[PDB]
């Protein structure tokens, strides 16, 4: 795998599990490392400008206590995507 | 320039509203197009023998919105990719 077009996924796998090196295995993302990643990368990269009116949203995670799996992790990120990528409602 | 990252970004989008060349919708996605969407496209099944009726269970996109946004598409299908991208709980 990681071969350049699964590599695109790759990549989202990457940032997903790249907040798991704090959390020993290759698991979902345990609280601390989603409130470490909201605050960098998630909305408009490593600039944001998004309310914390917004991220209040995107805590979402909320649902099953902030231990992040997946499709969890993918659901902001899409919700989110559909604005902030906007070439999907225009 | 249809890079990885782009050229995925672009194929996911494409993918959403590839199920948008008869009614369909632009901001939201209709039911009737999505389930050519389960059917066919789903990333995974034709690779089997697609087993529609398991995908019944995961037709999810019931959820609430009925004409579901980016959001339940791309949750369910970044649950699926969970599975079919196998590089993430292995």
């Amino acid at each position: 795998m990681a071969s350049p077009l699964d590599q695109a996924i790759g990549l989202l796998i990457g940032i997903f599990h790249k907040y798991s090196g704090k959390e020993g295995d290759k698991h979902t993302l345990s609280k601390k490392e989603l409130k470490e990643l909201i605050q960098k990368e998630l909305t408009i990269g490593s600039k944001l400008q998004d309310a914390e009116i917004v991220k209040l949203m995107d805590d979402l995670d909320r649902n099953k206590d902030q231990e992040v799996n997946f499709q969890e992790y993918i659901t902001f990120l899409g919700a989110l995507a559909m604005i902030y990528n906007e070439a999907l409602k225009g």
